[PDB]
């Protein structure tokens, strides 16, 4: 037969968030239809194809790489994108924008170093990048960062981002942002964001989407910090890896507790790469920390789930 | 007490997010957009949400008196509800009854009469959705116009919705956004009180969506609008308050030359209505066809494809 498809033996907490560098931590689900799920990053396939902007690094999520420039009379700086490897970008390749960009609407902060290549000498300072701005365009390969200097950074230098976490300005009303539902432009003001991956839904009554969930460290006020992936890094990994051809709608889970040796839930993996429970109304899930997910088998999408107690 | 449907033609009924007449059947998937409109919202046993109310010709519209904005063409209007009274921002609604629930530059005209000696005026007049001025829930939106001079305080005024307008100079169709929901508080205001938002929620289903084309008075203006229910609907089920045997309505949309049934649809009792097709489509109906409710089926009952 065909090559059996599996999912990881991780716990939630041996795994990484697919959107943002940071653990996982706790599973959570709610209704969704009063927003939009078509989140980029932690896109996959069961049988391993990537959608989105979605890349292996899990390190690499929300980073930016290039040359900086600094803008006349402002502590802010355009960064000309590069790619991982530090080869130039290309805006014409069938993707939303740059692997790896952020698809949150939302302050990020984090730290940009350089180093001069004649010497090797290095700096570093602490950096905004804004993914609501009007200059947050990554498809077009220019980025704007907003900082604490005024001429430290040089021009022609590999530059770095590297993200550490989210931001809200505090005179205004706690956890307003980030938006972890909105995708930026990520081509700027008037243009349509292109080859996205779809949006999804539970689309079986009495189910409801799994999120896979995170706390992002905040830097300043009181920002929104959960984050909820569809997937976690190291499933987007496995799958890639494995390929395992999908055999029918759904590839049914069960989340089983190691100690009692019982099913938890049983939850379905749709084939095109996220997860939905049966249950009605917002709930984070009490697990113990070391129940992890095993694959039972494909079903029919008209497979009806055993509620999650 | 048995449940029905009004006996009409789609091309019979009106609109219940704007006063125009139904033009047409639509159908797509909704999942890249969250579709929540606050007016044309009822319950099949005739609960009213959201900022739904009974008068057609009430929907998008504004009462109330106004103040000018000292050089500016621009006037506030502080709300007064349908019967001329006092606007209650504390009443645990979204904002008044019939105010737009969506993103947009709505124009059309500001009217006035005074009191004491039968004079009257109208100007043109438009109103933003988006802008920072709307704050309906608060008891004031505001109007931009054609005067500076004309309009009196402390005398009744009337806004009567025409059409849609968009700026040519930019990309095309980019506006109204008919499912993004104003700030009824203004910016950073949470929303209060919304008719849920709705999906399909059955493997192979997508929303039916009774559409029109709202006029245009000015650019490219997006002039699509759809809804979930049909006013005549609305207020079908506002007198009728017949109970809700299941969680489902199926219905036949019937052409009555032929007696044939065209297709079938599920009317959720929340009120909106789904159809068992994959795409955007355009229905294609005899002119003269109709919904008749067949029975009460619940979740599970699996309709039969929409061709
Ligand atoms: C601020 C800085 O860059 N300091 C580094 C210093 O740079 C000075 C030396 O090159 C100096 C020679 O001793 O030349 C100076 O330039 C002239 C000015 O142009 C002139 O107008 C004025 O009259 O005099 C000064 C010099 O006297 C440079 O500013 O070089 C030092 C050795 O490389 C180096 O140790 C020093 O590094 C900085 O140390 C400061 C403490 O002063 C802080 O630790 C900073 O963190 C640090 O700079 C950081 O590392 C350096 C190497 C560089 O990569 C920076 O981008 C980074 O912030
Ligand atoms: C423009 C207007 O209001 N016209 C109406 C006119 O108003 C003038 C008369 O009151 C006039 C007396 O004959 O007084 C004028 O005021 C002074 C100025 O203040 C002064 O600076 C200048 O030196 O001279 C003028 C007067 O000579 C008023 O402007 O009253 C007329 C009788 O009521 C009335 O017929 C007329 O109504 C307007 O008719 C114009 C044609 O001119 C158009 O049809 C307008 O539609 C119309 O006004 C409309 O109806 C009136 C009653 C009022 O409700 C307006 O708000 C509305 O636009
Ligand atoms: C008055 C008008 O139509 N304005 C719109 C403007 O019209 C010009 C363009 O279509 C242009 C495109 O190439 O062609 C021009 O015609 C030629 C002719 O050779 C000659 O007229 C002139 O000498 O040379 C020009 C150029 O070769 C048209 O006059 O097009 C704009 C671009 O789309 C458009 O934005 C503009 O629409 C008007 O915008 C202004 C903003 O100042 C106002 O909002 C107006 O209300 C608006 O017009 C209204 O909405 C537009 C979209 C349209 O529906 C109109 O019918 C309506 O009045």
């Amino acid at each position: 037969r065909t090559k059996p498809f599996t999912v990881p033996i991780l716990t939630v907490e041996e795994m990484t968030n697919s959107r943002f560098p940071i653990p996982l931590e706790k599973l959570f689900t709610g209704p969704s239809s009063a927003f939009v799920v078509q989140p980029q990053n932690g896109r996959c396939t069961t049988d391993g194809a990537l959608l989105g902007t979605t890349q292996l690094s899990p390190v690499d999520i929300c980073t930016f790489r290039g040359d900086v420039t600094h803008i006349a009379g402002t502590q802010n700086y355009t960064m000309n994108l590069a790619s991982q490897n530090w080869n130039n970008y290309d805006p014409t390749e069938e993707i939303p924008a740059p692997l790896g960009t952020p698809d949150f609407v939302g302050k990020i902060q984090g730290v940009l170093t350089q180093t001069t290549r004649r010497d090797g000498s290095t700096r570093g300072h602490k950096a905004t990048v804004s993914t609501g701005s009007v200059h947050f365009t990554p498809k077009l390969g220019s980025v704007q960062f907003s900082t604490d200097t005024s001429n430290d950074f040089e021009t022609g230098q590999n530059t770095r981002f590297t993200p550490v976490g989210v931001v809200q300005d505090g005179s205004t009303t706690h956890q307003n942002e980030p938006q972890q539902w909105v995708l930026p432009d990520y081509s700027g003001r008037d243009s349509h964001n292109v080859h996205l991956a779809p949006a999804v839904a539970p689309t079986f009554p009495g189910e409801q989407l799994l999120f896979f969930r995170s706390t992002m460290p905040g830097c300043s006020g009181y920002p929104n910090m959960n984050l909820d992936c569809l997937l976690p890094q190291e499933w987007v990994q496995h799958f890639y890896q494995e390929s395992a051809p999908a055999q029918s709608d759904v590839a049914l889970l069960r989340f089983v507790n190691p100690d009692t040796g019982r099913v938890l839930f049983e939850c379905k993996l749709h084939k095109s790469g996220y997860v939905t429970v049966a249950h009605t109304g917002q709930h984070d899930l009490v697990i113990p920390p070391n129940g992890y997910f095993r694959f039972d088998s494909w079903v029919n999408q008209f497979y009806t789930l055993a509620p999650m107690g």
